């Protein structure tokens, strides 16, 4: 089936960001036998390695905004994998490193499919521009440089020149949000972008949120879905071993529920699976929690089901 | 009253699964003062006593079916004395235990009540057949034994020609579901058992749940429940010393939800609590968090309300 | 500032009505974790009233089992007092205790300038056993019956309580989070009517629909000052364990705050008590400021902090 043909691009990346050890997520979600579990429910996998950022040492800031060479670059970089992964018919599964890589990520995917709708799973928002932004980290940014609503209001940052905003505000849903920046949240509200904050979820319910979800994106006509998981929309009491935990998140069965009714629809198109930092839990332990959840939510993007999952075949028979 | 009449059978058994301490499952229970809790809740209680399970020498597995005839003798002893307890007009309260002893205790039941129903809250279907199954654990089959559309798929298996199928596929409710195997989810599937996986509880809520449950089980008229407690159908934070846990399951609330919602029925009629071991407890805490969940589960089933109780006498005079 | 985000803090450093000690030192922790300034981060007008001096009472005699009611009356105869003059002044009155026997106090007070308020309590206890119900005695599980008009001749008259008028009716309370309510204080909640969730109908519901029927039966009809008392035993003890009676099995941090958000949003929030957190109580020093960082979410929520966003009415995209 189509919706389980995979393409994985490894994006050990962490220059979006400034904790170091987000780059060997790709390593760590190898090493949890990803591939090997996916092959199991009867996907047909190819691996296209772990692209070679090559170093951009000289890389002063624009104004506070750390790293926008090597950012850019590396999202320049996914953009045209992601492109060559969507043009071979499959799925791209983008391994990362920190969420800067979206801005790639989806500029890939629109590239071969511009009917694509987002949605975004994370506690943030990651819609700062490179001049409200506080931090002046490139992970907190992604959204603003994908919006065409927001032109006219992106500085030419370097590193970025081939970025055209590819989504229209009416096409992203967030689900998770708990931590938006005032900047963020006029942004939000002004641009009318769907979203359900951790406040919707526990209005609704997430039965209700995906059902308003896939109805928000595909009620107008069916078209390529694109998920962006940012491991940090989960509870950190499931994913800990990330840069910027929020307590009060999605819960384990929230993010399998999420995921599984995205692979129903038969539409999803591209998965990004970012944050995982093997670096930054508070035990071993933790760290395993952390890529064990990452990849429970990747297996059911790709049919894992919790009701059970069958060939067809007579298993009464065989 | 009859929904708080209450016949208790200790199952110590442990052959139907490969992981040693679930045997202690009733010790444990009673050592929580399960039965001193359950008369200060107005419950009229008999202890039947625990039951005891000889040993078979020679028990040779049945293809790759383990202890086959120890298995299906004591589901052959506990139906005997479940259908003791429901002739004496009370609800059989089984102490496990592993979930292979839910044979005799549906089929002692059964027995009694032929029309019952069953909810089985579990993080697993317990439908392999004894071709199906790939580990050869009995706790994985029970319900392949019970139900009535595969007779003529079980296979003469040593220790169980006494079983009769007794519930028919439409009889069933399935709750918590979330680590199904495939031969499994074809038999849920075919059957057109109903079922309430973990999907559909984060889905629908647990209120939805148990309305579409009951309704379902009773829509026609009144009709005696039975309820097979896994207490792995709780998620591990919750129940940790079980053998199969699988994170992602049910909470604390929503356990004493499902059991406070059948007790409004004054239906209950069959309650088995299984799978509790003692041994598989990280920490002595882990053992006693696992053990207070399994006794707040059974005061729920037998009228403990979270609103609160009190009793027909005015309390300000 | 907004009428919803204009605030006078009220310590009250009492212990008392229950028998664990440390719960006097819950305004100190509370203050220590920047609770007044980052109320200031969120656009809030704070006036910080003080903590209210307790005086020792050493001729103490129990009233039949019913311990310290003369300490216990007359704190909560302070409170009133000093609840009525922040109410007066035109501000949300925020009580940080404090055990919650002071709840007589802070909604007597309240009740003196606005009699028609109604009163949401969170708590894992309904709190309403009377002087003759009661079985340990502490009137930490009492303050309900002494406001209830319902009850007027079932409350013996205890000693340092006289100043107490009944100011709500069973009609204007809603009970949210129960899950360990004795025998005679659930014939009280039965015969009175009152209306309530306890884990059984938030489970069933969902906390959106919990809070859609709060706000609907107290407000409905018409308007009305709100006054939110918060046992921080409500939520389960994974989130705020520093506390003398934890009940398993509570409300989650996101109930926690889905409930403060929806009763900032009415913008009829009038008085609020954070009680029970008791720094003495933690296992570990994690588990104390687990309590301490969960209690200070639950006020700034009730002030205006939105897990979505806050923003001023300011363009931030050309400013
Ligand atoms: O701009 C920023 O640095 C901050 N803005 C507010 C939320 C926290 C943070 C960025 C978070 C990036 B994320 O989601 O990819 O982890
Ligand atoms: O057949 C088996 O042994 C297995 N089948 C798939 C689920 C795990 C296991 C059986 C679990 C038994 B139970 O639910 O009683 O704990
Ligand atoms: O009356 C009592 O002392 C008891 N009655 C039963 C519940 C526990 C307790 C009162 C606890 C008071 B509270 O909510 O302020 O912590
Ligand atoms: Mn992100
Ligand atoms: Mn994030
Ligand atoms: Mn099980
Ligand atoms: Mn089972
Ligand atoms: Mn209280
Ligand atoms: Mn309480």
């Amino acid at each position: 089936a189509k919706s389980r043909t995979i393409g994985i691009i490894g994006a050990p990346f962490s220059k979006g960001q400034p904790r170091g050890g987000v780059e060997e997520g790709p390593t760590v979600l190898r090493k949890a036998g990803l591939l090997e579990k996916l092959k199991e429910q009867e996907c047909d996998v190819k691996d296209y390695g772990d692209l070679p950022f090559a170093d951009i040492p000289n890389d002063s800031p624009f104004q506070i905004v750390k790293n926008p060479r090597s950012v850019g670059k590396a999202s320049e970089q996914l953009a045209g994998k992601v492109a060559e992964v969507k043009k071979n018919g499959r799925i791209s599964l983008v391994l990362g490193g920190d969420h800067s890589l979206a801005i790639g990520s989806i500029s890939g995917h629109a590239r071969v499919h511009p009917d694509l709708g987002v949605i975004w799973v994370d506690a943030h928002t990651d819609i700062n521009t490179p001049l409200t932004t506080t931090s002046g980290n490139l992970h907190g940014q992604p959204v603003s440089f994908l919006l065409k609503e927001l032109k006219g209001k992106i500085p030419d940052v370097p590193g970025f020149s081939w970025v055209t905003p590819c989504i229209s505000a009416k096409d992203i849903v967030y689900i998770g949000l708990r931590d938006v920046d005032p900047g963020e949240h006029y942004i939000l509200k002004t641009l009318g972008i769907k979203y359900f904050s951790m406040t919707e979820v526990d209005r609704l319910g997430i039965g209700k949120v995906m059902e308003e979800t896939l109805s928000y994106l595909l009620g107008r006509k069916k078209r390529p879905i694109h998920l962006s998981f940012d491991v940090d929309g989960l509870d950190p009491s499931f994913t800990p071993a990330t840069g910027t935990p929020v307590v009060g998140g999605l819960t384990y069965r929230e993010g399998l529920y999420i995921t599984e009714e995205i692979y129903k629809t038969g539409l999803l198109s591209g998965l990004d699976i970012m944050e995982v930092n093997p670096s930054l839990g508070k035990t071993p332990e933790e760290v395993t929690r952390t890529v064990n959840t990452a990849v429970a939510i990747t297996l059911a993007c790709f049919g894992l089901a919790r009701e059970g999952n069958h060939k067809p075949i007579d298993y009464l028979n065989p």
